């Protein structure tokens, strides 16, 4: 399996782009940047609100607790990459963190509004737009030769007061490599594709485009995850559910991969359920013909089958945000 699109753009470029660990940091000043408060934390990275001493301006600081080093200049290496594109945070300085022998990426400051809360205020055309902005940064990652493969509610920072969208966290992410076999262990369980699930480890930028269909599927359907499995085996289980285990099949076919006993029996069979069938009193202001359709061609087994993020921008669902751009 390769990508339907952006397969060669780590081809044609230098190694120098690509080969992150032959990257050596310039390291800032730790004194250039204080710490004024906790904000949260990643899986392997605590992160701060700070101010640079300097100019100062506000700034966020992540401590990349213990990750490890071979990680770090992945993470150094594709944000360098990626400044300036559409949504997309930006690293402003790196240096190193005094109590412990850990890097500290300095981000731009980002304003965030808790999606728990957010999410549930967002009304009809709030997703619509902001899911087009979620999109601008993905078909760019995507056309740069990375995948983020950590699409998540709590990737996506929205300010929403100013309108203002930012991906965060490129801890996992990494570049695509026509053929190469990844390691199926990235993303959040919730909005893990198929192909983590069943290991089927050459997967491409498709990965994102399923978890986007993830958060896009619990935004209008008011459902948190929408596929709600409390292991990987389940996790299977839950996506079989609803899409049912006659799709699974043809995919499982189709690119030669064999379940494990163990997971095929979890697995058993079932019909596909209905888009619609989601549908009820609390999200019925949100379900419409145009966001399941899109929906649906986001969650698709075969990642060969699902939209590109440029594809997806271009779906009537969004046209209103398109021809209000184009002004
Ligand atoms: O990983 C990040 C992150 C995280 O794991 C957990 C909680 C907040 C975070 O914020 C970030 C911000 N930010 O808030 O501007 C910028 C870049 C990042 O990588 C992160």
């Amino acid at each position: 399996s390769k990508a339907r699109v952006y397969a060669d753009v780590n081809v044609l470029r230098p190694k120098e782009y690509w080969d992150y660990e032959a990257l050596t940091v310039q390291w800032g000043e730790q004194d250039d940047y204080e710490v004024v408060r906790k904000v949260g934390r990643g899986k392997y990275s605590e992160v701060f609100e700070g101010i640079n001493v300097n100019n100062n301006e506000k700034c966020i600081i992540k401590i990349l607790k213990p990750v490890k080093k071979k990680k770090i200049k992945r993470e150094i290496k594709i944000l360098q990459n990626l400044c300036g594109g559409p949504n997309i945070v930006k690293l402003l300085d790196i240096v190193r963190d005094q109590h412990s022998k850990t890097p500290s990426l300095i981000f731009e400051y980002v304003n965030n509004t808790d999606f728990k809360v957010l999410y549930p205020t967002l009304t009809d055309y709030d997703i619509r737009y902001y899911i087009y902005e979620l999109l601008k940064a993905l078909d760019y990652c995507h056309s740069q030769g990375i995948m983020h493969r950590d699409v998540k509610p709590h990737n996506v920072m929205i300010d929403h007061e100013l309108r203002k969208l930012r991906l965060i966290d490129w801890g996992l992410a990494e570049f695509y490599h026509p053929g190469k076999e990844y390691n199926v262990r990235v993303a959040s369980r919730y909005f893990k594709g198929p192909e983590l699930l069943v290991d089927l480890q050459d997967y491409d930028y498709s990965l994102d485009m399923w978890s986007l269909g993830c958060m896009f599927a619990g935004m209008i359907f008011r459902k948190e995850p929408f596929f709600y499995g409390h292991d990987n085996h389940d996790q299977l289980v839950k996506i079989a559910k609803v899409l049912g285990t006659d799709g699974l099949n043809v995919y499982l076919n189709k690119y030669r991969i064999e379940l494990d006993p163990q997971l095929e029996a979890l697995v058993g069979r079932h019909s596909r359920k209905p888009w619609l069938k989601f549908m009820n009193a609390d999200n019925q202001h949100l379900v419409s013909p145009e966001a399941i359709d899109f929906l649906d061609k986001l969650l698709r087994y075969d990642h060969q089958e699902r939209l590109t993020a440029l594809e997806a921008m271009t779906h009537p669902y969004f046209q209103q945000v398109r021809a209000a751009e184009n002004s």
